[PDB]
């Protein structure tokens, strides 16, 4: 087809010239070979790329933003270092600046004073404006903009405004003359250093900067503390928690490709090279990071350093992450949008049958739920991570990696505290307690303990599970210091593992023989359920469920044909001690505590959401006005779809709020410690996006 050739797409005749500079000095050293295209764009070059006719362009996150879009859907693949090596940055965070003592948040902006760095920049602009589309009572595009910020802030610093047509965005403004307001150096309040000046000498309340500005400008480490940083949950926290309390973080700028037949190999091949030889200080032949005496940045930043592959689980959404990605979209929606979309909570369903029940909720919220749906777990994060969803119950091993992502724990699902027991009325204020793993087997082999069940056949609920994988696999790790998990067992039903493994050997997929080993519902052996089912209908030897599951399952508890003549009395636990066990007696033979499922969701999606299931809770749950009436929420009854089946209702956290302090330390130790044999995708693309 063609050539093995990156074809590189330029924006300017200048820029066209480096790059055949490249292209030539790339054969001389019988290097990967790169071709070039000139148009007169970035989207040019966007459409360029899209229709066949070029490979990679980079572009800053404003035109990543673009490019994401259909009818080009390209996709980053390589991102700018900036910095130096060593001190390698690969974004920075845009943070609202503040001093210390004032009882205003964000929400409460209306009314005060502000310094930005100049119109249409990111973090003076984009990022806050973007951020308030909200309070504006701006109607949209067009009316200008510029006529709501000014009848919001009661004065701000905006350098560049229309001081003719915008007065009040130019009024805090520091420079004399016609000076005054200038997109220059002439005007003293200009870019990060003339905007955080501007709330340093007490002329505006709020400066929107950059997170190192503070930093950099900020001389002892004492006057430092005299600042504070506004949170998207409407809190302050001081300056150096800018990894937690930022409006956005905006990423270096990346070289794109199609998402479908990028060539992406290619380009990095082609790049790793480049930047080996033709780096920083690296020949003086040519440098790929330089630009000839009258030129900036042509192809790459001139202050680049070098690249990094960007993980194939990001798209341009996850790119710019959700604060940067939500702020460009708000500036381009009609007010009525961005209305019914925060006032909208939007679940993630894994799977169609757990669609089908989400719909039918959404039916009944009168309008307040709406449902997304992926095909996994992770997929549903990642769907919440771009603002398309807000959010879904998470077992607490996905917990983790949401957290890792920049995810919070909401309200946690609450089980009854103990095996047979009468209901609280007060179980949303009921502390969570946790629930027990075990390991059940057939009561038939005898001879089969906690210490000969290595080699054998396991059912597990899916990977990265707590009760299904974490737990059984941390502790068999424990014992082996074997990261080779699918050596474990002979042979595995672990939906979410690699379908060519023995860890899918077991797996059924679906009633005609497909979604084998999906980590959904459409997979028979997927679950609390379909692991037991694998037990029960002997395609494994042990199955790593919770105490309950059991319960649920025999005695007639479930319906399904399979399940309706199990007894209880024909299944056994497996202690950590070599005993066998009664499944009543989980209490003194599981493998571990785990905690509750979670409610997750973004920071700035909280209140509301909390606001949207009390409330949803009330009609549907437990001991619910229209529950088994209408629907009940937290039944589907051994199909365990949105919520587990024995979740008596979502309650509260008691202020442990972060993943890390919700699942708590020696949760936390175990499953980093098990991450390092293998890891995931989305934990790998969150990791990228964090570094
Ligand atoms: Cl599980």
């Amino acid at each position: 087809g063609r050539r093995r050739s990156v074809q590189w797409c330029a924006v300017s005749n200048p820029e066209a010239t480096k790059c055949f500079q490249w292209q030539r000095n790339m054969r001389k050293v019988r290097g990967p070979p790169v071709s070039c295209i000139k148009r007169d764009s970035p989207i040019q070059c966007i459409q360029a790329i899209a229709e066949n006719r070029a490979d990679a362009v980079t572009l800053d996150g404003g035109f990543i933003y673009e490019a994401g879009l259909a009818p080009y859907k390209l996709r980053p693949v390589a991102a700018e270092v900036y910095g130096t090596e060593r001190q390698p940055r690969t974004h920075y965070y845009a943070v609202a600046v503040v001093k210390k003592g004032g009882s205003f948040q964000l929400n409460e902006l209306q009314g005060l004073k502000s310094c930005h760095t100049g119109l249409r920049r990111t973090a003076g602009w984009n990022v806050p404006i973007g951020t308030l589309r909200p309070f504006l009572n701006w109607t949209g595009p067009p009316e200008p903009i510029e006529a709501a910020v000014a009848r919001f802030f009661s004065a701000s610093c905006v350098p560049g405004a229309d001081k003719g047509q915008f007065p009040n965005l130019c009024r805090l403004c520091a420079g004399t003359g016609e000076n005054k307001c200038a997109f220059s150096s002439q005007e003293p309040y200009f870019s990060y250093s003339g905007a955080f000046k501007c709330l340093k000498d007490g002329a505006g309340d709020v400066a929107f900067i950059r997170e190192s500005t503070v930093f950099e400008d900020l001389s002892d480490e004492a006057e430092r503390d005299e600042y504070e940083l506004l949170c998207p949950d409407n809190t302050r926290k001081p300056v150096d928690k800018f990894k937690d309390c930022h409006l956005a973080r905006v990423p270096s700028h990346a070289v794109v490709a199609r998402s479908v037949n990028g060539k992406e190999d290619a380009i990095w091949n082609l790049l790793r090279q480049a930047q080996e030889k033709f780096g920083k200080d690296k020949s003086p032949k040519f440098q790929l990071f330089g630009s000839p005496s009258g030129q900036k940045d042509l192809l790459f930043k001139d202050s680049a350093i070098g690249f990094s592959r960007v993980p194939p689980r990001i798209d341009s959404g996850l790119y710019l992450g959700s604060g940067y990605f939500t702020a460009i979209q708000n500036l381009r929606k009609s007010e009525e949008e961005v209305a019914a979309r925060r006032a909208r909570v939007v679940w993630c369903a894994v799977g169609e049958q757990e669609l089908r029940k989400c719909n039918q909720w959404s039916g009944l919220s009168e309008g307040s739920v709406t449902c997304s749906s992926a095909s996994t777990t992770e997929d549903c994060i990642a769907l919440v991570l771009k603002g398309e969803a807000d959010a879904m119950s998470l077992d607490g091993g996905y917990v983790y990696t949401a957290g890792k992502c920049g995810l919070v724990p909401v309200l946690a699902e609450n089980y009854k505290s103990q095996q047979s027991s009468d209901p609280d009325p007060n179980c949303v204020d009921r502390p969570v307690e946790g629930y027990l793993a075990v390991a059940v087997v057939r009561r038939s082999d005898t001879s089969l303990t906690w210490n000969s069940v290595k080699g054998k056949k396991s059912c597990h609920t899916a990977v990265d599970r707590t009760a299904g994988w974490n737990i059984p696999m941390g502790l068999l790790f424990n014992q082996t210091g074997s990261c080779k998990f699918d050596e474990y067992f002979s042979q595995s039903c672990a939906p979410g593992s690699d379908p060519r493994s023995n860890l899918c050997a077991l797996c059924i997929g679906d009633e005609e023989g497909e979604n084998k080993c999906v980590p959904n519902s459409n997979e028979r052996y997927y679950g609390y359920t379909g692991a037991f089912r694998c037990l029960a209908e002997n395609a494994g030897d042990v199955a790593f469920v919770k105490d309950v599951t059991v319960l649920q399952n025999t005695d007639g508890n479930n319906n399904e044909a399979w399940a309706k003549d199990l007894k209880l009395a024909d299944f056994a636990l497996l202690c950590l001690d070599g005993k066998r066990k009664p499944v009543t007696e989980a209490r003194s033979c599981h493998l571990a505590m785990a905690p509750n499922h979670a409610v997750v969701s973004r920071m700035d999606k909280v209140e509301r959401l909390k606001q949207v299931l009390l409330h949803q809770q009330a009609k549907f749950g437990r001991n619910g006005s229209d529950c088994p009436d209408k629907f009940c929420l937290f039944q589907s009854e051994t199909k365990n779809l949105l919520f587990n089946d024995n979740t008596e209702c979502l309650a509260r956290l008691h202020g442990k709020t972060t993943y890390e302090k919700y699942l708590g330390p020696q949760y936390v130790a175990g499953i980093t410690n098990l991450k390092k044999c293998s890891t995931s995708p989305l934990l790998e693309a969150c990791e990228f996006l964090r570094k």
